[PDB]
């Protein structure tokens, strides 16, 4: 097909509508910059190699570059691998930016350099150095950055890449950067905000640093300013999994009441963790179109009780109070000021760490009339007593969060208390109203718990105590129910009439319940789903399921069944047929995954066994040692097979002898040593063939017709044992040439032998001693 | 040393006493008995093998052979591999067996023979052929057998092995057998007791068959009998994990109540799975020594509160009573009769599966006097309510079962309930009085639960609900107690005084208590463990732990911290010092377990921070990529240091540089591709060093002195990348010539090249074309 065989170890894409030839060589284990790259390139990515310098030479004939990302190429010692650190930091030569008359966009963060890197072009309107060693910003090393509008100068003095100095700004250093949009100076040691900044600025970053107190005019000029961010000056520093120094004589962050005035358009405003005790109103007076307010972090606990500042916050859309607790105190109740009642706009309301025993309805009043409310967030309170029925007066919020409580009848998980969350690096809300009890202390239900509740849609209680006996009857109120999250409880299926209340359920989660289960002698009722009859998704993974009362599941509408980590091999023992059809008469079954059950070897029966609609079927995970291929005949809808980690050694004689429906085929992480030599003959409806990380030596063309590896949407080989012999002449000579995408071919896509070309890529090898 | 390498792929072993030559090939990979077996061999094992056959040829020279153990070289297709299935019976030519006139042992077990084996020579004394597919048992087939005191017979005709009919057998076929002391006729789809058995029988084995009637005769003669085991004849079928059968109108097993009048000497009678509603006090009239007694599995709920035959078993060392319960009846109480008061010299009690509602003191009075009692088991009840006083009046025993319960304020698991608990394949109990509570639905506790039981040794709370703020008030009574088990629980460790009241506990098991550790911004005090001084052990293994209010960790008695998959990796992250002590302070720590902390590197400063006199330090499962060995240094007391399963690629130059004190050094599952030259070079402390399962292709005599190497108790080299050329020509004849241990030359110490020596063992291995 191709006349040429792409050598370049880079992924090259064309956009032909923006004007871009996107080169990525992301992490490509290379240390020079690789030869032929195309001279029409516009965006060419370096990140994450061990490129020592860059010259005149690095980017010479790329004159039609928009966007060179250099990151990462020598990071900091603490943030970057301790197996191979990077020797000496990234050495720009002079001259290597100035010809690339079209550059936009420059990224050479982590890096360890020492400079700004000077002779850049001015077409540059991004500049970004993060996470290298530049803590003293000089105006005249900013003066070839005319046109500049991002510039990201941050991380370079912090814990994780000390520079053990101050920060040093020169006055006015920033001024005549008279396009400057966004400029951020997070994390890096700085002690004040730097004037005068230019009045163009939209968005400013001066968290996690050590400025003690903002002056009156700091912001003075700054009447386009919508995002601003002082947060982590003066840290709020218990349980902190940082170093954390607070601010002496257990100061705030001082802001004079008048320091906001100027910044008419500020729509964020983040002050968490700046160890405030009050917010005074007169910081809002001019400040009318501010939308999210973060003041988490900080001492806050009674002001929440007082917060006269509301007032002059009518069009706030989110608004987060969370862990402002008082140490050593476990409040009675939580006191929300009638104040509340002003955020008229508001739609997402955290006070997550208030920390308070006892939530009662009247203490969330202020928020009745707050009729674009959507969101609100009491996690991590240690609320012991809270009776749901309070929020029936919430049907129009679409998530109401009590996790992580002690209750008893997406933020990432390391949100509120990491470091930088957002440092860059080198779910049933859908369904409806949402409950989320998840994590609390539950450990009995009934009925009247959830009265007045008929609206909800998804109910959390994952990660509770509930270890009774369902009977049906524990959830009536719950008429409209679409999602329950039952996982990690302790759930007894001694009746199969567990759940049959909640007759709208499409989706239920019993994972994680294994208690029950690994005791002997105790009666399990897996034929629950029968009363069901809207179901369709039921997960009941890692139960460590070895016995059963009933032989059969059955179900009318279940499409998808996730029975992964239980004990199917103890089931189906051979000699015992009493639960070969345990899935068959789950008729409408699309989807089952039955990875880490432990089958080492399927029984016959198996497969007669699987409900007649079967598409993906995963048996990964399960040591299977060997696999009668031709039993696949029974699945005469098979689209999906994955057999993915296991210790199968042989592919079938005739794959299209076994299924002519079979789609997919992941084969990845077996034993597999050869193919047959006529595997895929004639298998024309296969699309998408993974044998990586095998032990395959060779593959001739009678294994893998072309007629049937052109239809392929992708063909997976990597990391297998291939022999670079005059034998291997037609595979080499095909994957050069090739189309279908293989993924890897530049990493690991290599031959193992014989000795002459051990190590190297399959896809740059020379075989022409062979035609000699 | 050694002038002949051994090459048998088989342990050899002298016991000179003795008189014995034992020869191991257990699961040796063998298709044939392999040549050169010394001629002396009296124990010959080849045992899970592939040897097609047997011939006169087979043992010829082994004429001082006593026992052959040849099981499992063909075993019955659903028993065995299904990657490897046997493809033919095992053969035995005629005359194989007649030569050896000294033998006395003969396991042919698990090889689908249909007969038995013909021409045993007079001195056998034990046949075993177990799993095999003979179903018919003639009078003149065991006319050969005159002195055989031992006949294993059973697993030839049940549901993992069928044989589609009955078990046969001639009348009087055994009683010609006058030396037969133990017959094993069990699994074997029998349907009568075989008549007439030889009255020296001392053990009878009748045990999963299909009988359904005891003649009152079948037993007449066995005046000799200790061991009676019927269980399985018309079994009782609720929740069986193996197919089950029933007898008809679900009658018990008819036993006549004069049926065991004969057997005076009876001390084991198994009655298991009978189906028995009653157990007839005349059974016992002349059965005065009876010892041992099961009877669980049957429906003797109802008998248990009457029982007037335990009147007759003032002997009785053992009761199992256990898993009588009516099918879908949920008692409210236990109605123990009276009559368990004559159990005098009564050990061990077992009434698991009664299953009733709540425990009452005087419920076990029953047992008040019973002054030998040590063991009383009710777990597996669902007991909802106990006094946990009530054993007040059993300081005696040495266990008190009442696990997997459902009370709220050792035996294999799966016990009662699998098919044959004797089949043959091819804990805080010592430190006194245990109170097992485990798995149970115990959520909250007190000092007053505890009320009366200071005599308690050891605790078994895993597996509750217990989720509270420990603080030292809730185990106040307890001031023996040596162990608590706390593990899988939720344990909530905002208090550093938990546990504190344990004035004497020795070893403390927190694992599995991950769950608050999971939620950010938690208080956890782990340094809880000041205030336990006689502390020895303490497991806090799979927490998750991420993060501490303490810095440190303080004892003056840890010797043991198993601190196993938690996440010092990111309390450790690079730049953050806080925690680089945390155990420092646990000043007598011996043993420190941190594998599975997901630790690619070490921080500078762990070393440092260990405490004086650690001895042995595991690092494994952590996906080290990387260790710098001079760090070693610092641990100047260090003995073993585990690093299995990392990344690991190079040791170091010189271990004797790096640690004066190591002893046992495990480098196994790494990326280990060569030895440093002098690896070893005078590390005369060095005891135990294992390789295994690395890369490594080449060792030279400079790495591996032979001062050092016959120190060594043990080196493990196998499942690497030996080559095989005139380079390796040292190795090769020194790994043949050594006294060292190296275990298995035979299976796992192989060439992977060059081509010709390709895996061939290093041990077979002729290199005497490099000295030509
Ligand atoms: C030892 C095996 C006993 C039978 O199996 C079994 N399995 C379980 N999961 C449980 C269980 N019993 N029981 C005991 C039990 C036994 C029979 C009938 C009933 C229910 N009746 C209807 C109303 C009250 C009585 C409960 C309690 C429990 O929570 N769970
Ligand atoms: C958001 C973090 C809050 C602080 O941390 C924290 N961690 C825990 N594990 C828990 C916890 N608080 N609290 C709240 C809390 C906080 C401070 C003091 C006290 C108890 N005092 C003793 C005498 C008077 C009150 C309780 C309850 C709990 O069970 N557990
Ligand atoms: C932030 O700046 C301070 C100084 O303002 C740095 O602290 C100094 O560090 C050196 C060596 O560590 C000490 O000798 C000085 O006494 C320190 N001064 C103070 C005021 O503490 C600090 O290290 C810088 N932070 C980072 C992360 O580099
Ligand atoms: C135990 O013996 C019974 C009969 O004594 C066997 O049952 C017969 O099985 C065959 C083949 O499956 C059937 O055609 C007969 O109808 C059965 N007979 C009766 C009376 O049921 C049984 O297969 C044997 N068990 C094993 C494990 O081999
Ligand atoms: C290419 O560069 C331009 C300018 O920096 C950018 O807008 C575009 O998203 C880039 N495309 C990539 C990186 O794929
Ligand atoms: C919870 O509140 C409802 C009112 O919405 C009330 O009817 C119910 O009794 C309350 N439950 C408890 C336990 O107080
Ligand atoms: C329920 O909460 C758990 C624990 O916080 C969370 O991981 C899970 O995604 C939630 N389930 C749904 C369906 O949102
Ligand atoms: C489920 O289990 C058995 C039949 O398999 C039966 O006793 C029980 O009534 C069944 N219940 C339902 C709802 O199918
Ligand atoms: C050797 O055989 C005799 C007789 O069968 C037996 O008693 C002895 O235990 C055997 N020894 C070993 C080590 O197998
Ligand atoms: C116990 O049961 C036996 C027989 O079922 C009966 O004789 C006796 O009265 C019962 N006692 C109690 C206390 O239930
Ligand atoms: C438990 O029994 C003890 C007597 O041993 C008694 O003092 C106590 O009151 C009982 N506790 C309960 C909760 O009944
Ligand atoms: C406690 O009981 C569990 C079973 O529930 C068992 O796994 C564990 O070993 C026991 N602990 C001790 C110290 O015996
Ligand atoms: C420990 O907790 C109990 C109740 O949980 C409380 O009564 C007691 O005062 C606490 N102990 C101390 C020393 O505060
Ligand atoms: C544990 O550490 C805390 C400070 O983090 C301290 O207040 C407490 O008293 C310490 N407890 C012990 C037993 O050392
Ligand atoms: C070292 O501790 C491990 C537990 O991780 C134990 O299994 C091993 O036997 C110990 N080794 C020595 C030599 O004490
Ligand atoms: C390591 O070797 C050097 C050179 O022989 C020696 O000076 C040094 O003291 C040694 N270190 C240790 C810890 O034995």
């Amino acid at each position: 097909a191709r006349w040429f065989p792409k050598t370049l170890p880079c992924d090259v894409t064309l956009d032909v509508s923006k004007n871009h030839v996107i080169v990525d060589c992301t992490d490509k284990h290379l240390t020079e910059i690789p030869g032929g790259i195309p001279t029409n390139t516009t965006n060419l990515t370096l990140t994450i190699n061990h490129i020592p310098d860059i010259s005149p030479a690095s980017f010479h004939r790329l004159v039609h570059l928009v966007e060179i990302d250099f990151r990462c190429n020598c990071v900091p010692i603490r943030l970057g691998s301790k197996s191979n650190m990077c020797p000496r930091r990234l050495q720009i030569k002079p001259r290597s930016f100035s010809g690339l008359t079209y550059l936009k966009s420059l990224y050479l963060d982590g890096n360890q350099l020492l400079e700004i890197p000077q002779g850049l072009p001015p077409s540059l309107q991004l500049l970004s150095l993060e996470a290298n060693n530049i803590f003293s910003i000089r105006k005249e090393q900013l003066t070839e950055l005319a046109n500049i509008e991002i510039l990201y100068l941050g991380q370079n003095c912090y814990y994780r890449n000390p520079c053990y100095v101050s920060y040093s700004i020169e006055k006015d250093a920033f001024l005549n950067l008279t396009k400057l949009k966004v400029l951020s100076l997070k994390d890096n040691n700085v002690t004040t905000v730097p004037t005068v900044l230019p009045s163009t600025l939209t968005e400013l970053y001066l968290y996690n640093n050590m400025i003690a107190e903002i002056q009156e005019d700091d912001f003075n000029n700054l009447n386009q300013l919508q995002i601003l961010d002082l947060s982590g000056n003066c840290p709020r520093c218990y349980n902190a999994p940082f170093p954390c120094t607070p601010c002496k004589n257990n100061s705030p962050l001082q802001i004079p009441v008048n320091a906001f005035d100027a910044l008419t358009e500020l729509k964020v405003l983040r002050l968490h963790s700046n160890s405030l005790q009050h917010v005074p109103p007169r910081w809002f007076k001019n400040i009318n179109n501010l939308q999210e307010l973060d003041l988490s972090q900080n001492f806050l606990a009674k002001e929440i009780g007082d917060a006269k500042f509301l007032h002059f916050l009518p069009n706030l859309i989110q608004l987060d109070l969370s862990f402002n607790f008082e140490l050593q105190v476990y409040r009675a109740s939580m006191n929300l000021s009638q104040a509340f009642s002003s955020l008229k706009s508001l739609k997402i309301l955290r006070i997550r760490g208030y920390v308070f025993k006892e939530l009662k309805s009247f203490q969330l009043s202020p928020l009745h009339n707050l009729q674009n409310l959507e969101v609100l967030d009491l996690g991590t309170n240690f609320i012991k007593i809270a009776n749901l029925s309070m929020f029936k007066q919430f049907k129009r919020l679409k998530v109401i969060d009590l996790s992580v409580n002690k209750i008893s009848p997406v933020l990432e998980q390391l949100y509120y208390f990491r470091y930088d969350k957002y440092a860059r690096s080198c779910s049933c809300y859908k369904y409806g109203q949402t409950l989320d009890l998840s994590k609390n202390s539950i450990f009995f239900i009934k009925s009247s718990d959830f009265q007045h509740l008929s609206f909800l849609k998804c109910l959390n209680l994952s990660g509770n105590l509930i270890s009774q006996t369902l009977n049906g009857s524990e959830f009536q109120p719950l008429a409209e129910l679409r999602y329950l999250d039952f996982s990690n409880n302790r759930l007894d299926l001694l009746h199969s009439t567990a759940f049959e209340e909640l007759r709208k359920l499409e989706v239920l989660d019993i994972s994680s319940n294994s208690h029950y289960f690994q005791s002997e002698g105790i009666t399990h009722m897996l034929n629950f789903t029968k009363n069901l009859k809207v179901l369709q998704k039921l997960m009941m993974n890692d139960n460590d399921i070895s016995s059963s009362t009933s032989r059969t599941m059955e179900s009318e509408s279940l499409r998808t069944l996730e029975f992964r980590g239980n004990h199917l091999d103890v089931l189906w023992r051979d000699g015992d047929n009493r639960y070969l059809q345990l899935f068959k008469n789950l008729l409408k079954l699309e989807e089952l995954d039955i990875s880490k059950n432990s089958l080492s070897f399927l029984p016959s029966g198996v497969f007669d066994g699987m409900p007649p609609n079967l598409k993906n079927l995963s048996l990964a995970k399960n040591g299977l040692k060997s696999f009668i291929w031709e039993k696949l005949r029974y699945l005469k809808n098979l689209e999906t097979l994955d057999l993915s980690h296991n210790q199968l050694t042989t592919v079938p004689e005739r794959l299209s002898n076994c299924s002519r429906s079979l789609k997919n085929l992941i084969l990845k992480n077996n034993q597999i040593r050869s193919l047959t030599k006529y595997f895929l003959q004639d298998a024309f409806q296969l699309r998408y063939l993974d044998l990586s990380s095998n032990k395959i030596q060779m593959i001739q063309k009678t294994s893998f017709p072309e007629n049937v590896l052109n239809n392929l949407k992708m063909l997976l080989l990597h990391h297998n044992r291939f022999l670079c012999t005059c034998d291997a002449v037609w595979f080499v000579w095909w994957v050069q040439h090739t189309e279908v995408t293989i993924p890897y071919l530049a990493t690991d896509v290599t031959c193992v032998g014989p000795g002459a070309h051990k190590g190297q890529s399959v896809i740059s090898l020379d075989l022409y001693t062979c035609e000699l």
